[PDB]
């Protein structure tokens, strides 16, 4: 029974079981690699280049014959419509159960005949053949989320999709020297490396899952795991260190709808702060602790894996536009995962988002730092601000490299991108985890949902001989349908308000980034998936 | 603060034949991995296709 719908089961106090309903035709070829590879790469076509290093892609990952059927992408269990729903109404979202099942296997076979006549492709199905199914519960196999490189579900339920083949990564210890522009000298050693026994790890399907046969008649169903996580609000945040609190006095109250009012002397005015003035101002005054924080940009560190962009959590871009400054974020999706169907060329759609959760990001070009006993009109070197060459460099400010994370510091949690943006994620098997993960919303505090994997059943021929090279096998490919069931539970949001707060809605046929035109289908057929907006209603931290 | 093994512990005399016992202390502590990481952020998920 197919089924891809969505069910809002409403119970009392205003919370909502949320059902998802996701079915899907799925597509598999012969895996051309027989065997396990542990094939190896390095691209000396940029990595020798004085100013390239930020484009080094050299490391060494292991192809298994097996794909991975990755279903960690809201735009893949949820209709467009109904996340909209959703962000309006709800106030925060948690994950429940999970569950799948596979169904309709269908194996067939090609044989290219009628040499005489031309060339033509004959087709024609094969009951005996059959698929390979097996579910790392346990989770032994390293983690390979899908969507962590866009190779997930189709987002769309009439067209089918495929699975992204299996493969991992494996101790190799790179090395790459630092070089800018044009420089002097050679680029000392690009060394790639051979494999440690201390770090040599090679799995196998085989020996860690328990593969299970499917024929055409056949059909498989998975347990159904229960999610232990932490929900997510589905509203931003706006003050900052400027709006905690009692706000100051008045003493002055204006005459008309346009001036405005006045404060206090601020050398005769209440208050405490942690400065030696004897005075008191919004800017200096003492607050309850630390909305968001500086994060040293572009931070490229280095270990026996190689160089690398250290991650930083995702914050609002402020009226600076530091979008690198903030961790924003630019995805590259495709065809399946969004973007128009009229595209031509390989081209990948981008979009860069900007977090909504205000007051937490930074802006540079207002970021300074004083010195000494605070002075009130800030000497010249008595006062460090970002036009302040540091270490020789023009463009190098303290802002690059200064990390004000603290105690005090307090920030929200990254809101998920509705098409694209992935759900849950596995947890890293570290003594000391990290306040959370950037990739996903959701981090299974214990174990999590087991990586689903499948493989067509090697067919061989007439002729086989183990000990020779490379021998033929029938040609065959195979189809079969998936359904998974997706639980969640939430909270509708309370209006207490009074004026009316901002609500995700469309527009009509226009230039407008909300424009219907942009989710319906055209003259032939096609469509686009625009990524959307998560936590429309404002909230309130204090 | 100068403290004194006298006025902060009962002290036992132990002679020749004597012998002293301590209770059984139970130990409330987190479990320490006995294996070694590689992975870096360079090696963590799916890798390039």
């Amino acid at each position: 029974s197919y089924d891809n719908q969505t069910h809002y089961r409403f119970l009392g106090d205003g919370w909502v079981e949320i059902t998802a309903l996701a079915t899907r035709l799925v597509h598999l070829n012969m895996p051309k690699s027989e065997n396990y590879c542990r094939i190896r790469v390095h691209n000396t076509t940029d990595t020798s280049v004085k100013g390239n290093m930020a484009k080094d892609d050299a490391h060494e990952q292991i192809w298994t014959p097996w794909s991975l059927v990755d279903a960690n992408a809201w735009g893949v269990w949820l209709q467009p419509s109904d996340w909209q729903y959703i962000c309006n109404t709800m106030s925060q979202l948690n994950l429940v159960s999970l569950d799948q099942e596979i169904f309709n296997v269908v194996l067939k076979t090609v044989t290219e005949q009628d040499s005489g006549g031309q060339a033509i492709k004959i087709y024609n199905n094969d009951w005996t053949a059959c698929m390979m199914v097996a579910v790392d519960s346990n989770n032994i196999l390293p983690y390979t989320p899908a969507a962590n490189s866009m190779e997930t579900l189709g987002f769309y339920p009439w067209k089918p999709t495929i699975a992204s083949p299996y493969r991992y990564y494996f101790c190799v210890d790179r090395d790459l020297s630092v070089t800018y522009e044009n420089q002097e000298g050679t680029i000392e050693h690009n060394v790639m490396g051979t494999p440690k026994g201390m770090n040599s790890q090679f799995f196998t399907i085989e020996n860690t899952q328990q593969i299970t046969l499917l024929r055409t008649g056949d059909e498989f169903a998975t347990g159904t795991y229960y999610f232990d996580t932490n929900p997510v609000k589905l509203t931003h945040t706006w003050q900052t260190n400027r709006q905690l609190g009692q706000p100051p006095l008045l003493s002055t109250f204006p005459e008309a709808d346009t001036d405005a009012g006045t404060l206090t002397a601020q050398g005769s005015r209440h208050g405490a702060t942690q400065m030696e003035v004897n005075w008191v101002s919004e800017a200096i005054r003492t607050r309850p602790a630390q909305v968001g924080f500086c994060q040293p940009h572009n931070d490229f560190e280095a270990s026996r894996a190689g160089p690398f962009a250290a991650p930083k959590v995702p914050a609002d871009v402020t009226q600076g536009m530091d979008r690198e400054a903030n961790g924003s974020v630019r995805y590259s999706y495709g065809k399946q995962h969004g973007e128009n169907w009229a595209a031509h060329g390989p081209a990948p759609e981008r979009y860069t988002w900007d977090e909504t959760n205000f007051g937490s990001g930074r802006d540079t070009r207002d970021g300074f730092i004083q010195s000494a006993p605070l002075v009130v009109p800030p000497p010249l070197n008595g006062i460090l601000t970002n036009a302040n060459p540091i270490g020789t460099k023009n463009d190098i400010h303290f802002s690059n490299v200064f990390n004000s994370y603290g105690p005090l510091t307090t920030f929200s949690h990254p809101s998920p991108v509705y098409p694209q943006g992935q759900i849950w994620d596995k947890e890293l098997d570290l003594e000391h985890k990290p306040r959370l993960h950037i990739t996903a919303p959701f981090v299974c505090k214990n174990n999590a949902p087991g990586q689903m994997l499948v493989r067509l059943g090697p067919n061989l021929t007439d002729q086989y001989d183990p000990n020779g090279a490379t021998l033929s096998r029938i040609v065959t490919y195979g189809t079969f349908f998936w359904k998974g069931k997706l639980t969640m539970r939430a909270k509708l949001r309370a209006n207490t308000t009074w004026n009316p707060v901002y609500q995700v809605s469309v527009e009509d046929n226009g230039n407008s980034y909300m424009s219907v035109t942009k989710w319906l289908p055209t003259a032939t057929g096609n469509m686009q998936s625009v990524p959307l907006i998560t936590r429309p209603v404002a909230r309130n931290t204090y």
